[PDB]
């Protein structure tokens, strides 16, 4: 069976986590919040069996993982607080985010308000900002990467399909995964670098304004067909400013994408009101951002 461990000893540090509650699934890796022994912090700790990585090539994918995100700190990026293992599973310390993710906040609101859509939008390419200007490329950006802390702050997460680009020009030509919103020269096989997470932003944008996503079918190949052909319609309710931004950033020609440092100077943000904040209530209910309490 090899259960998991009840309190999770790094002997490097000599820090202590107790194992509390179960928080989700996903991959090869459970969460659980976890408590600091001595000081009562608490974090998402990421455990993945290393019954399921005895090939090297799983190994190799995890460590890659490890090591690019251990390199980041930006407040819209999840905080590496660390990482040990010992001889049953790896423990990663992660920034705990109590609100879960985006994922979570689409299947319960679908389409958000316009100065929502710009608040969380605005987080997102702040924290894809500080990826590609330190040339990593995360390849897996979707609503369930988005995580929200207690203040309604996006932290982007899950760098297990992130890859670093080396040298300028540089095209990757494998991406081993499967990512939610993979952008054409992906599926096509043609090479690939930053303007793939421009891309998947441009697909979030299109989902949180029109609450559904832009290629959805009932077959994910049929979807990936819709993708090469550049298959997809904006609703006419959609303001057209939100439109000509999701238009550019969902084009087929990578290059043609403006890149991630274009995008907040867009007339879609600096034309709109943008939320310093937003009230927990927003997770259930639309927010109609009144100038006063009536
Ligand atoms: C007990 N309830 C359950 C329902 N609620 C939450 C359910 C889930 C979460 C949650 O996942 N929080 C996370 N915080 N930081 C992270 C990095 N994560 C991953 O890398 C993603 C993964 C890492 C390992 C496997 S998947 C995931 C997180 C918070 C609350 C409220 C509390
Ligand atoms: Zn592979």
């Amino acid at each position: 069976a090899k259960e998991i461990p009840e309190v999770l000893v790094d002997p490097r540090s000599r820090r202590r986590y107790v194992r509390g509650r179960f928080l989700g699934k996903g991959g090869f890796a459970k969460c659980f919040e976890i408590s600091d022994a001595d000081t009562k912090e608490v974090f998402a700790g990421k455990i993945v069996p290393k019954s399921l990585l005895l090939k090297p090539h799983q190994r190799e994918k995890m460590s890659m993982e490890i090591s690019i995100h251990r390199s980041l700190a930006h407040q819209h990026v999840v905080g590496f607080h660390g990482f040990f293992e010992d001889n049953d599973f790896v423990f990663v310390v992660l920034e705990l985010c109590r609100r879960r993710s985006l994922l979570e906040l689409h299947k319960r609101r679908k389409a958000l308000t316009e100065p929502e859509a710009r608040y969380y939008l605005r987080q997102i390419v702040l924290g894809c900002q500080y990826l590609h200007r330190n040339r990593v490329i995360h390849r897996d950006l979707k609503l369930g990467n988005l995580f929200l802390n207690e203040d309604l702050e996006v932290k982007i997460g899950d760098f297990g399909l992130a890859t670093k680009v080396e040298y300028d020009g540089e095209r990757k030509k494998v991406l081993c995964g499967t990512p939610n919103y993979i952008a054409p020269e992906v599926l096509s096989k043609k090479g690939h670098s930053f303007e793939v997470d421009v891309w998947s932003i441009g697909c979030i944008m299109y989902t949180l304004l029109v609450g559904k996503p832009p290629f959805e079918t009932s077959c994910l190949k049929e979807t990936y067909l819709r993708i090469k052909k550049n298959e997809y319609s904006i609703p006419k309710h959609i303001n057209p400013v939100a439109a000509s931004l999701i238009q550019k950033m969902l084009q087929t020609d990578p290059t043609a994408r403006p890149t991630i440092n274009e995008l907040l100077n867009d007339e879609f943000f600096t034309s709109g009101y943008i939320p310093a904040r937003l009230p927990i209530t927003c997770l259930t209910i639309p927010p109609r951002f009144s100038i006063a309490p009536s």
